[PDB]
């Protein structure tokens, strides 16, 4: 069943739309309608886990996911499930005008 009825969790700032070049990182932000944790991030099908690939982290109702290497094939629907309410968002990965850069 339930917990202790304790009460959902609203998305005050949920995630937006974010803009970001290839060659970077983007660090997606969200603030919750109330502190809770630990919190639950998914993407897709599977669910998303901290580590090296990716690091999850949260401090007073606030996430923040980094993703490395962004690449042009990597913007997807990143949603976080916490609570009974569920979020989503796009990233916006421009792929280098390959320019003189070296590399």
């Amino acid at each position: 069943g339930s917990s202790g009825s304790s009460g959902p969790v609203r998305f005050q700032e949920a995630l937006k739309d974010l803009e970001v070049l290839e060659g970077g990182a983007a660090t997606l932000r969200c603030v919750l309608s109330s502190v809770a944790a630990p919190v639950k991030w998914c993407y897709g099908n599977n669910v998303l886990r901290p580590g090296d690939k990716y690091s999850l982290r949260q401090e007073g109702a606030m996430l923040e996911l980094v993703v490395r290497n962004l690449r042009p094939q990597d913007s997807g629907r990143y949603s976080c499930s916490f609570g009974d309410q569920t979020t989503s968002a796009t990233l916006t990965v421009t792929a280098l005008p390959s320019g003189p850069s070296s590399g």
